[PDB]
């Protein structure tokens, strides 16, 4: 149908916007602490602590499959990256501190992203 095509165009445009958002968020992690999944070889007990692991590479996979239907779903995954890190790691670690900085700097980006999604009407 023409409607389904229109819906798919909207999703494709959302995916384009979120790809820009993802790139901006990841630029706020130049240490690449959050770039890849935590290794279960190097941290074998990780899943005892963290029930829903997340990282930028896993987000990018979902994004390119157009698996984010709205900005809320994308934000949920970003918050998982931050929140998982701040539970597993103590306050005095480079990991926890990187997550705080990413959260703070990311908030700016996500604030305007919400406005753009609402304005352009992409969801
Ligand atoms: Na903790």
């Amino acid at each position: 149908s023409m409607e389904q095509v229109a819906m798919e165009l909207r999703l494709t445009e959302l995916t384009r916007l979120l790809r820009s958002v993802l790139d901006q968020l990841q630029d706020k992690d130049p240490a690449r602490i959050f770039a890849q999944p935590v290794s279960l070889k190097e941290v074998p007990d990780y899943l005892d602590h963290i029930k829903h692991p997340m990282d930028f590479a896993t987000m990018r996979k979902r994004l390119e499959a157009q698996g984010y239907k709205n900005l809320h779903e994308f934000e949920e995954d970003f918050d998982l990256i931050i929140d998982n890190c701040m539970k597993y790691n103590a306050r005095d670690t480079v990991f926890y501190r990187a997550a705080v900085r990413l959260r703070d700097q990311g908030g700016v980006v996500l604030r305007q992203a919400r406005r753009e999604v609402d304005s352009i009407g992409l969801e």
